[PDB]
């Protein structure tokens, strides 16, 4: 599958509401209207934008929206890794607002699909005409998707493209050369692990379109307009199986038929995530399934954690290549300093040290013997991005203890 897929949740202030006189049905068939013409804008890119959930905060807003767009991003990324993500799966989110955002009409940071607090962007209610809104909206998302405003030698065709640092009173749906590159760059080197996945058709909160090259209820298939389909089990213009067609979709479909019984369509991470196979009668591939968490694995060197098998040892080797290992156990009580890179966790943006017993769970350290020197406790460490270096969650600190929120806890009680 060629194409990634942007779980979208859109968020709508109490300005907009007031603004439409509290027309909540006007508001989300506004919404569906515009992430309709994002997911046509995306074709290009190879990605698709999908809505999965729309909150209205037309009680009152749980941010203080203020023209300051600086203020107002940070705050609703804060909101939504916080809150919203808390209780809905979903990749990316955006904010409407009716409040005039001072120097800008949106914002948005820049390459970070998938960040739990940076995934975000704000749209200002600039103007009533649905691809005004869905080109702002497209042009945040471009940004979370890694890319920056157009310059010099970048083109879309004598057209507006959509990453100029102004919008055009003649906004066209196209992204330029250098948008398109420099999109699928960012997917790349970095990984937006979580636009992987096909958001199902009930994760789809829009009224179904058949067309759209999104399976939503309703649908056998879809492979978008009868002229871009190239789906041989599919007819476009309906959405319905058509020939020798038993399925159109799904990785148990190999050219329109179910695959044989038994045939693997999600392979094991590790003895700890358990591999899914197709059932023969059915195109869709069960739902991944992960061993319960806190279950012995790697003889007996770790436990289960999310389908892996999280130790210090793969963890120094990942970090440090070669020749190094789990340092000796006062290398980690180094943690309890809580200085720049020595601790056990963060709350409210504070580093917390580690107290004596949870010391096997902040910074990792590990003992180098790679050629070349000697090193007792090694420890990674870069502002770039501070948790890289520290143990990972689940991982086993102690003979029947693992780690949870930085705390070295029995396996028994942890999950
Ligand atoms: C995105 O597409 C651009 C082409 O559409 C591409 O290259 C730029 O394209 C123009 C013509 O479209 C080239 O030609 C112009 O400049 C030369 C040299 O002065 C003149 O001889 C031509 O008559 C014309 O005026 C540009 O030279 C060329 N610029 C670059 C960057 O090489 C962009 O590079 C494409 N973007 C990317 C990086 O993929
Ligand atoms: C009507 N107002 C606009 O078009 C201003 C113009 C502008 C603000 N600061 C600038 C710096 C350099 C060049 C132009 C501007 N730009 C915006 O609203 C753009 C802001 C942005 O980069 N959002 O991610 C989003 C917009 C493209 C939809
Ligand atoms: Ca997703
Ligand atoms: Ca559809
Ligand atoms: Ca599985
Ligand atoms: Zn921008």
């Amino acid at each position: 599958n060629p194409f990634r897929f942007v779980e979208l949740v859109l968020v709508v202030d109490k300005a907009m509401v007031t603004k439409n006189n509290g027309d909540l049905d006007k508001i989300k068939t506004r919404m569906y209207e515009i992430v309709n013409t994002v997911n046509e804008i995306y074709r290009y890119m190879y990605i698709h934008v999908a809505l999965v959930g729309l909150e209205i905060w037309s009680n009152e807003d749980k941010i203080t929206v203020k023209p300051e767009a600086g203020y107002t991003l940070n705050a609703f990324g804060e909101w939504r890794k916080t809150d919203l993500l808390t209780r809905k799966k979903h990749d990316n989110a955006q904010l409407l607002t009716a409040i005039d955002l001072d120097r800008v009409i949106g914002l948005a940071y820049v390459g970070s699909m998938c960040h739990p607090k940076r995934s975000t962007g704000i749209i200002q209610d600039y103007s009533e005409i649905n691809l005004v809104v869905a080109v702002i909206m497209a042009h945040e998302m471009g940004h979370n998707l890694g890319i920056n405003h157009d310059s010099g030698y970048c083109s879309c065709g004598d057209y507006a493209c959509i990453m100029r640092p102004e919008i055009s009173p003649e906004p066209s749906t196209f992204f330029s050369n250098c948008s398109y590159f420099e999109c699928w760059d960012f997917i790349m080197n970095h990984n937006p692990e979580c636009i992987l996945n096909e958001p199902l058709g009930t994760d789809i909160i829009s009224p179904p379109v058949c067309g759209n090259e999104l399976l939503e209820v309703g649908e056998e298939c879809d492979c978008g307009t009868p002229e871009n389909c190239q789906n041989e089990c599919c007819d476009a213009a309906t959405c319905k199986l058509k020939s020798g067609s038993q399925c159109g979709h799904g990785d148990c479909c190999e050219q329109c038929k179910f695959s044989k019984s038994g045939t693997e369509c999600r392979a094991s991470m590790s003895e700890c995530d358990p591999a899914e196979h197709c059932t023969g009668q059915s195109s869709e591939c069960p739902a991944d399934v992960f061993h319960k968490n806190g279950q012995p694995c790697l003889d007996n060197y770790g436990y289960c954690y999310n389908g892996n098998c999280p130790i210090m040892y793969h963890q120094c080797y990942d970090l440090f290549g070669a020749d190094v290992y789990e340092a000796e156990d006062s290398c980690f009580e180094r943690n309890q300093k809580g200085n720049y890179y020595g601790y056990c966790r963060k709350e409210n943006g504070n580093k917390i040290p580690c107290a004596p017993e949870d010391v096997k769970c902040g910074r990792l350290y590990c003992k180098d013997n790679s050629p070349g020197q000697n090193n007792p406790c090694k420890m990674f460490y870069s502002n770039e991005d501070e948790h890289k270096g520290m143990v990972l969650p689940g991982t086993k600190c102690a003979d029947g203890k693992v780690c949870s929120n930085g705390h070295c806890v029995d396996v028994a009680t942890a999950y």
